[PDB]
């Protein structure tokens, strides 16, 4: 169980991941999103101690957390981030340009606290320099994150990279030989293969048809957390569900949900995901550390405009059959008669919520997966 300072920053990282998932939903270039709330805290956390004066307190306003001291907020961050770490691979790095010498001080306790590892890197051979980083992310994850950026655009600064694997382990799971090649429509005249994995059981469900959504919670491994997923009746753009999601209707969605036969359908794969933070954690508040000429990024170094250049939060969620194994012929006789249709074969949103602590571990959507695109084809069965 968290402490009350670490639950009560885990209560604004979930409201911050909201915030930011909301940010990025506007973007038009933004396609599949994924953001752990406590990774994008600890992100905030390291500016705090590396910054100073104005650079620093925009990071504790950020996090609501400017009425407490530094090595009370580091201690929660640090704590929230002991709590994910019990499937789940995540891994730190801060990479500064070659010239640039971190401090001491500094190094000593962000690997205390956020297990922050530091790297200097130049950015004149670019070929070599996003080399580096995308090996240290593909051996983060074992190579289930291989690239990470193609391109780094702001080459005169300091880089936290943040890699990020998660499996969803089911709590009952899904037969390995129930999957087969299916269609997702993007659009509804676009449509890409994928492989898609099924079954059939008792879940949390509830049909919004005043507002046209499907909302259901399947739990994970020993039900201490669920992904709970929502989408709408038809093929449309999120922007729609996005508008209602908030943290108090999902309470009200979540409410209204009842155990009922569900036969669901999900998409079976890996969906790598690369978000540089540092335009949206503008918006935010933090505005000093992003810009060249403002930042006070002393404590860090003690270098003459060292900039937060980017905030990489990579990350690769797999969706797969394993899980603990269901006790086959259960009372299902009747009970599995009509199940509710969740055909998952469209963009959809997804929460990754702890049943004990309450704290939000993930939130993305999924509207473009890795697959081909389909097609001039009018060839009927």
């Amino acid at each position: 169980m968290l402490s009350p300072k670490a639950a009560t920053l885990a209560e604004r990282s979930a409201g911050l991941a909201f915030s930011l998932y909301q940010a990025m939903a506007k973007d038009q270039a933004v396609e599949n999103i994924l953001l752990s709330p406590v990774v994008v805290a600890s992100s905030l956390g390291l500016v705090s101690l590396g910054g100073k004066a104005t650079t620093a307190s925009q990071a504790k306003a950020v996090l609501s957390a400017e009425q407490l001291r530094d090595e009370e907020v580091h201690a929660g961050l640090g704590e929230l981030l002991r709590s994910l770490s019990n499937t789940w691979k995540l891994g730190s790095r801060l990479y500064g340009p070659s010239s640039v010498s971190f401090a001491e001080d500094f190094v000593r306790s962000s690997k205390q606290h956020y297990n922050c590892e530091h790297s200097k890197i130049n950015f004149r051979d670019k070929r070599s320099a996003l080399q580096s980083i995308n090996e240290w992310a593909a051996q983060t994850t074992d190579g289930k994150l291989p690239e990470v950026t193609k391109d780094v655009e702001r080459t005169d600064g300091a880089l936290l990279v943040n890699a990020m694997f998660f499996k969803p382990h089911w709590d009952e799971k899904f037969h390995h030989k129930m999957v087969d090649n299916r269609g997702f429509m993007v659009t509804r005249s676009y449509t890409v293969g994928v492989t898609m994995m099924h079954r059939t059981g008792l879940y949390n469900y509830y049909d919004d048809e005043k507002e046209k959504l499907q909302i259901v919670e399947m739990p994970l491994a020993h039900k201490l957390s669920s992904l709970i997923i929502l989408m709408p009746h038809h093929v449309e753009p999120l922007e729609r569900l996005e508008k209602l999601l908030t943290k108090e209707q999902l309470k009200i969605w979540m409410g209204k949900m009842q155990k009922k036969a569900v036969a669901i359908s999900l998409p079976k794969g890996v969906v790598e995901v690369t978000h540089d933070l540092q335009k949206h954690l503008a918006g935010l508040g933090l505005t000093e550390a992003i810009d060249k000429n403002k930042a006070d990024l002393s404590r860090m170094s003690g270098k003459k405009d060292l900039y937060l250049a980017s905030v990489f939060h990579a990350t690769a969620f797999e969706w797969d059959t394993e899980g603990n194994p269901f006790d086959q012929d259960i009372y299902g006789r009747e009970e599995l008669r009509s199940p509710k249709l969740f055909y998952a074969d469209h963009p959809f949103i997804f929460l990754v919520r702890d049943t004990q602590s309450g704290s939000l571990l993930f939130i993305g959507r999924l509207v473009r997966p890795k697959g081909d695109k389909m097609r001039d084809e009018l060839l009927e069965h």
